[PDB]
């Protein structure tokens, strides 16, 4: 039961801190000339409360349910909100560095590709037997996770001069311009925070057996708090990273 209530309530922390965040990046977008990132911040986090609360209202409706039945019935819903927020941060991201915007569509192609096909491999569980493992589910991840390999390595080609990869994944102070801080930050929550999903994806797959009880709820741990970083982190880092590039 312990694990059912950690996994409800950190559910409820996601629509709070995610509805407290757009009230600040709402509130900050007041203060500029150009309200077009903050707006996409603020809506970023809008839309994932919205989800977030019909997530946890769903989560306890079948407390009594099986910790699978649990996972099947709320995923969907998670993916409706990955396809919908994440191709407003890659936007947001190659507006304010203002990038090429083909190269930026290319972004977001590759970003949609990556969750659609993570969608097909989410709606095998329901047409899975367990004990097994479902080749499609198998195929689809993968491809998912070429297309995720497709942007990374897209961005990677791009990065400014001299960034190296061990001081982007040890979180070093990298010196430059905003623009470098700000690619650097992308990398950082791309390379790291956006990884967490696959290695989620990964348990449903290969772990539903293997004798363990409620390995879903800990999927759900899992990617609530990936929500919570790479959608705040990401939406305050990106804020507090503007606010001081200003030259005046
Ligand atoms: C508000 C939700 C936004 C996302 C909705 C789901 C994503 C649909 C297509 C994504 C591929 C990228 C399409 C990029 C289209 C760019 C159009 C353009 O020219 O922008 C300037
Ligand atoms: C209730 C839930 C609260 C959850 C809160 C947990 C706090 C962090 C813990 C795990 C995340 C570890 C991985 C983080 C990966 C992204 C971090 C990142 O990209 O940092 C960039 C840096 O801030 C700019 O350069
Ligand atoms: C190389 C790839 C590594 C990828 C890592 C992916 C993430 C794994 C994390 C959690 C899964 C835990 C699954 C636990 C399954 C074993 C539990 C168990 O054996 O329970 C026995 C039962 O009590 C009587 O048979
Ligand atoms: C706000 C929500 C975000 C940033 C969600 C990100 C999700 C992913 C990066 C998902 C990646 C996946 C793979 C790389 C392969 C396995 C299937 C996915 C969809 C979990």
């Amino acid at each position: 039961m312990v694990l059912v209530e950690l996994t409800y309530y950190l559910f409820f922390i996601g629509y709070i801190s995610m509805g407290a965040a757009f009230i600040f990046f709402w509130t900050e977008r007041s203060n500029v000339k150009d309200k077009l990132p903050l707006t996409l911040s603020g809506l970023i986090v809008l839309i994932a409360a919205v989800h977030y609360y019909y997530m946890r209202g769903e989560f306890e409706a079948l407390a009594t349910a099986t910790s699978f039945d649990r996972f099947v019935a709320i995923t969907p819903i998670r993916y409706i909100d990955w396809i919908l927020t994440t191709p407003l941060m890659v936007f947001k991201f190659v507006y304010v560095l203002k990038a090429d915007r083909n190269w930026g569509i290319k972004l977001m192609v590759l970003d949609f590709l990556m969750v659609l096909t993570g969608l097909f491999g989410e709606l095998r569980l329901a047409e899975m037997e367990l004990g097994s493992v479902d080749g499609m589910r198998v195929v689809w991840g993968t491809l998912s996770g070429i297309f995720y390999f497709w942007l990374v390595y897209e961005l990677w080609n791009k990065r400014p001069e001299g960034i190296e990869l061990a001081p982007v994944m040890t979180f070093q102070a990298i010196e430059g311009d905003e623009a470098t801080k700000a690619y650097v930050t992308l990398l950082r929550f791309v390379l790291i925070g956006w990884g967490i999903y696959p290695i989620g994806y990964l348990i449903p797959t290969y772990f539903a057996g293997a004798g363990a009880a409620d390995v879903f709820d800990w999927v759900n741990i899992i990617y609530n708090i990936g929500d919570f970083v790479n959608k705040i982190g990401f939406g305050f880092a990106t804020y507090l990273l503007v606010k001081g590039s200003e030259l005046e």
